[PDB]
């Protein structure tokens, strides 16, 4: 058991999110904002490298709040790896803290 | 790329025995004569409990925990107004692989939690 603390450089990370995020609150479905950044994501890890397998998560949260995120896994690998990255829509009152996860093949 | 069904039926046990296997290690970490000399959160805490309790009921799959700590400051949480969802995709399709979402609430400390069990079939 290991609380997790990549295949892409941090702040590549960053802009790969940020980017999917704001080519997104620039539809006819019902789909939700969190949803759709999931897919995005994933999309563009995916054609970075297929050394790994990806999961997305996005708690979304519509005053002094903090939001925050840990992730602990059965097994122990250096090269499984995470980052945690925090979004808000000040106008629609929502907050987004996404958290990418690698698993090394 | 698959958006994994929360409400699904995947799991190794059966989704009642989840609901006990989080509600109890939460339970023990809030039990008034419980002790923790170390400076680890009730959510590192609880993801280390919850963790524990499946890799005992089948060491076939691997296991993914996620806590998301809401905490709020400023007016007590039961008198504030707000949603709270995870939403969980991977890179990949198998129908064994699933996820179980769970809040648990702490009205007292204006805290809510919002725990997500993933199990990765080996």
């Amino acid at each position: 058991i290991e609380i997790k603390d990549s295949p892409l450089p941090e702040r590549k990370l960053v802009t790969l999110i940020q980017e999917s995020y704001d080519s997104l609150k620039d539809n006819l479905s019902t789909e939700s904002t969190s949803n759709l950044l999931i897919k995005l994501v994933l999309e563009k890890l995916e054609k970075h490298s297929s050394l790994y397998k990806y999961i997305a998560s996005v708690t979304t949260l519509n005053a002094n709040f903090s939001l925050k995120n840990d992730i602990g896994a059965s097994w122990e690998s250096k090269k499984d790896g995470i980052f945690n990255y925090k979004l808000e829509d000040k106008n629609n009152n929502e907050c987004y803290l996404i958290t990418i996860l690698w698993l090394h093949k």
